[PDB]
């Protein structure tokens, strides 16, 4: 079974989407008394109409996550923040006691920072501590390009690196549409426009609807689950703890990686030019900051 | 395309599930500026990760719903903890009326499905205000009652709810009643597998199901309705001629008329084709008659303005 | 992983359907050299076009099925003494490399085949499932709906007995939208649908030249999905009876709860005598099929 | 409604996969009496077990294809091939032209580059609506062999191809990637030359082992084609299309990337080819040029 820690917006979006697919039984766990139990019941009535025979339940007891293959961490607090470090630190001791051999993917922001804290507090191998960054930035870039060029996003190959935030930088030179290089379809202006929209997409929604993304991370978690369950050997960009890769270590960054039934198998090093290594270094430093703002205890 | 009027909690759950199935393009409309666009946007990014090629939009302009085959109404308000039954009815009735005028002007040929509660009363107001025929004004009630009934029977017998066939009728509320005589599990009549006290236990869980989750997570059901709309949409797009229980405006069926009730009906590409009349006993006929009185009582409790 | 023993026309129709839903890695095993390999290969290219990262192989080596939790026997040739020998053969390979798995036979006559496979494998009664019921019900539901102009989804058809000539439906327990099937139909009409159902498989043979293959296949998808999800679902299957319905040591088509570990329990439907009589004939039809097999095969 | 023309091996595989997806109603049309009916009956029974509500029919009367928005042609046999098939296409083309006047036709019959040519000529439909299936299967196979040599999902492989559906089929390394990493960087020239053999030899390999040419590759390809159209996705897939200027060629059919929508092909994409790439493309066009001329004028035009 797949456990979900959160029972909030992004947690329920994930639950809804995972019930639709029916990959496994799912468990909802949240601190607020009766909250997860109540949502599991409504979610169970939905599965009953859709005919999805998976078991769906909720609990306030963290020890119920005992025996989980994947533990999706979405329990952070949204936009309207690094107070999410404490909840990561508090959740870090629970899965360390009841899910020591599970893969954990963090949907809390700042994810690169949060992934750093979860990794250190769980004492889990880097391959089983996954931060959800790339898949979303990539799709968003696909979406803006497509809207502008008038083509499906299924035909856009968008490469991105850095971290999940202000300093996230897409790599056009390696992106294309239906085979055609991106830089050959759009002028430098048009490319810098799609990159603003992509970088500022998350803030924009918040600005519009009133609260930060939840369907995006949710739909990205579905892919991640499906990728682990099939032992697929897929390459997706995630926020992972670096140990030499891209020249850095003792830090977290958004990079391409092959995920499997046992987690991250290896980090891929894209061939970058001086500029792109400049821009990747800016990102590493950006994450540098957020971690330094954290109190030593959480480090 | 499929238009969702709401941009709320049930409306957004419906949009999420509809995006999954990719049955068609879907357009979100709500009064609050930026709300529907903000959401449709998050959702579009989600379809981009899943590879679901459809269009998703959000608008504040009700004129953008023209050309819609199906209009899903979820705009109401939901019951809130420590809340007044009538303090919902009149509120949502006003919403329906207001929305009816929009549907009436921009989507004349569309099929409308309401989720707003009290569904029966809401379906009534919407039917009268739009000028649309019965066959195209659908209130969602029975599918969810049937699934919840099936779910509870399931938990109790240790079998898949997929193997349970539960028949329900009446209206969507206190007077909703099941027909155990016509129900079964894997081919076994329900009255054989369960005692009469056990059956009324599951009927309680079902009739009170909505209130239990509102008290637990703090707000009324939304996934159930949503999943219910997914089926309805698939049934129309496929012109399947499935039989599902819906709250419909009666014109003779079951010997009633000029009222709304939860009855079984054939659903197709152009709406309702015909209402099925289940063979009923003296007892069961009494229970249906009582269900009709509950809706009559709800309708009368509205202002002549909203009911005519 | 799901192992398919056959590479024939149902087995190939099953692999395609099973590949589309992505449930698990599938494995094709067949005696003919090259055939399974070359089909897995085509099937894998189709999988790449659709985006299903499952793993698809082909093989002539039966030891490759070690570690399969489910074996789908689609080997038979669609006769009796032949498919009996094939069952006899394959039974030794399953017994040696897949003692832990749930085998589901599709080979016809399913009832008789399910008996040979049970006796020869030595497996427990709950893990030797014969495919038959799901299919009868779907056909009956199909014929009823073509006549009433409603979706077959909305039809609840109950069938019992055996997968053949004495397969009988129980209208008394069947329904459409909650309405008993007898308030909708007449004798005469309910007898046409039954006649249709009972002859459906032979009609498709006359019309296209080979015996049904998509029906069994689609039914295997459901069975696999039922097992993987441990759904506790109730489907009619050809199982070895140990007392249920007042018979023991014979295979018949009856309702059963299916889960992650095979058949959990057979459901005994409250039947009327005429129904009991119908059921008895069915049993007796299978005892005839079984007593034709040479002692060695049974 | 979707109409399939054929009821064979690739016909039926398509029908099974389209049924699983449940995109729309199906119609099977084949010359042999009873074949499509019985096949549609077995398929319909399967649809009932899965609960897929669509309608599925069989028929020997081409009049029945009236109203389809998609017509799939799989009727081919698998120079003693070319002439037989071509005749087939011309016979089927007069039917489609009269009974599916508003239709998008997709050809799975081989050779396609030659068969699309005929169908185009004999139907008299605009270029938008006469699509030949070929690239989607070439790329997916090239993707497949790459994954198999790298040990990564083919979903993470972006293989580009051009030319035609046969020996002259040809991929483009410097535009193809894997996880965002350039194909040229991960594999040597030797290496890329090894996936290409495996590619161009696949069809022949599967016939040898399995005794009969590919069926699924095409069927699954037709599903993507059907989905792309039904959703008006504006997707980019390599198809065999009748050229009228693009790429500097005309009055010939070649495998090229195009945007496919609800009304057919919107536009053809013109890749930035080098001089060697261009030469290879010319060899492909030239292969088709002679493939068509091997046809009786009656059939070609």
């Amino acid at each position: 079974m797949i456990t979900i820690l959160g029972a909030g917006k992004v947690g329920m979006a994930t639950a809804v989407m995972l019930m639709m697919r029916g990959y496994d039984d799912l468990l909802l766990i949240a601190r607020t008394p009766g909250k997860p139990q109540g949502e599991a019941l409504d979610l169970a009535h939905a599965a009953a109409e859709l005919g999805v025979d998976i078991r769906i339940s909720g609990s306030n007891s963290y020890e119920d996550m005992r025996g989980s293959d994947i533990v999706l961490v979405t329990a952070g607090i949204g936009r309207k923040l690094e107070a999410n470090a404490n909840t990561m630190a508090d959740l870090a001791e629970k899965i360390k006691a009841y899910a020591k051999d599970a893969i954990v993917v963090i949907t809390t922001n700042p994810v690169d920072a949060m992934t750093y804290v979860m990794y250190k507090k769980t004492g889990f191998p880097r391959e089983r501590v996954i931060g959800f960054s790339g898949i979303l930035d990539s799709a968003r870039m696909a979406y803006y390009i497509s809207q502008k060029l008038g083509v499906s996003f299924k035909s856009v190959n968008a490469i991105v690196l850095g971290m999940h935030g202000q300093k996230m930088f897409p790599v056009p030179r390696l992106s294309s549409v239906g085979g055609v290089p991106l830089e050959h379809l759009m002028s430098k202006e048009e490319i810098e426009e799609v990159v603003s929209e992509t970088v500022n997409a998350g803030a924009k929604i918040t600005e519009l609807r009133g609260y930060s993304s939840n369907y995006g991370p949710a739909a990205g978690l579905v892919l991640t689950v499906e990728a682990i369950k099939r032992d697929s050997k897929r390459i997706y960009p995630y926020s992972l703890y670096l140990q030499g890769e891209y020249g850095y270590n003792d830090i977290v960054a958004e990079v391409p990686a092959v995920i499997g039934k046992s987690g991250i198998e290896r980090i891929i090093e894209l061939p970058l030019t001086e500029d792109e290594k400049r821009k990747f270094d800016e990102a590493v430093q950006a994450v540098k900051k957020l971690v330094e703002t954290l109190p030593p205890q959480l480090r």
